[PDB]
Protein backbone atom coordinates (compact mmCIF):
# COMPACT_ATOMS: atom_id res chain seq x y z
CA UNK A 1 0.00 0.00 0.00
CA UNK A 2 0.98 3.38 -0.84
CA UNK A 3 -0.16 6.73 -1.04
CA UNK A 4 0.70 8.29 -4.27
CA UNK A 5 -3.16 9.86 -4.85
CA UNK A 6 -3.84 7.25 -7.19
CA UNK A 7 -7.45 6.34 -7.84
CA UNK A 8 -9.58 3.63 -6.52
CA UNK A 9 -10.33 0.91 -9.68
CA UNK A 10 -12.47 -2.04 -9.94
CA UNK A 11 -10.08 -5.23 -10.58
CA UNK A 12 -12.00 -6.57 -13.07
CA UNK A 13 -13.74 -3.92 -15.76
CA UNK A 14 -10.93 -1.39 -14.42
CA UNK A 15 -13.70 1.11 -15.27
CA UNK A 16 -16.22 1.69 -12.10
CA UNK A 17 -14.08 3.70 -9.68
CA UNK A 18 -14.73 3.09 -5.86
CA UNK A 19 -15.55 5.92 -3.53
CA UNK A 20 -13.55 8.22 -0.99
CA UNK A 21 -11.23 5.16 0.19
CA UNK A 22 -11.35 1.52 -0.86
CA UNK A 23 -15.04 -0.09 -2.66
CA UNK A 24 -15.55 -3.84 -2.16
CA UNK A 25 -12.47 -6.10 -1.84
CA UNK A 26 -13.32 -10.34 -2.44
CA UNK A 27 -13.35 -11.65 0.86
CA UNK A 28 -10.94 -14.38 -0.31
CA UNK A 29 -8.77 -13.29 -2.87
CA UNK A 30 -8.76 -9.65 -1.51
CA UNK A 31 -8.94 -8.33 -4.92
CA UNK A 32 -10.55 -5.21 -5.10
CA UNK A 33 -14.29 -4.66 -7.20
CA UNK A 34 -16.82 -2.82 -7.88
CA UNK A 35 -20.80 -3.45 -6.03
CA UNK A 36 -21.13 -5.18 -9.44
CA UNK A 37 -18.42 -7.59 -9.97
CA UNK A 38 -19.20 -9.28 -6.40
CA UNK A 39 -22.04 -9.85 -3.74
CA UNK A 40 -22.26 -8.60 0.04
CA UNK A 41 -21.99 -11.51 2.17
CA UNK A 42 -21.95 -10.00 5.97
CA UNK A 43 -20.96 -13.16 8.75
CA UNK A 44 -23.14 -11.72 11.13
CA UNK A 45 -23.95 -7.81 12.44
CA UNK A 46 -20.27 -7.18 12.80
CA UNK A 47 -18.33 -6.92 10.03
CA UNK A 48 -19.11 -6.85 5.94
CA UNK A 49 -17.70 -9.19 3.68
CA UNK A 50 -17.70 -8.93 -0.43
CA UNK A 51 -16.97 -11.67 -2.34
CA UNK A 52 -16.43 -11.40 -6.03
CA UNK A 53 -18.58 -12.97 -8.77
CA UNK A 54 -16.07 -15.48 -9.12
CA UNK A 55 -16.01 -16.68 -5.60
CA UNK A 56 -19.49 -16.26 -4.63
CA UNK A 57 -20.56 -18.22 -7.62
CA UNK A 58 -18.01 -21.16 -7.69
CA UNK A 59 -18.31 -21.41 -3.73
CA UNK A 60 -21.76 -21.64 -4.13
ZN1 LIG B 1 -15.71 -4.21 -11.66
ZN1 LIG C 1 -12.69 -13.61 -4.67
Amino acid sequence: QEQKGDAPTCGICHKTKFADGCGHNCSYCQTKFCARCGGRVSLRSNKVMWVCNLCRKQQE
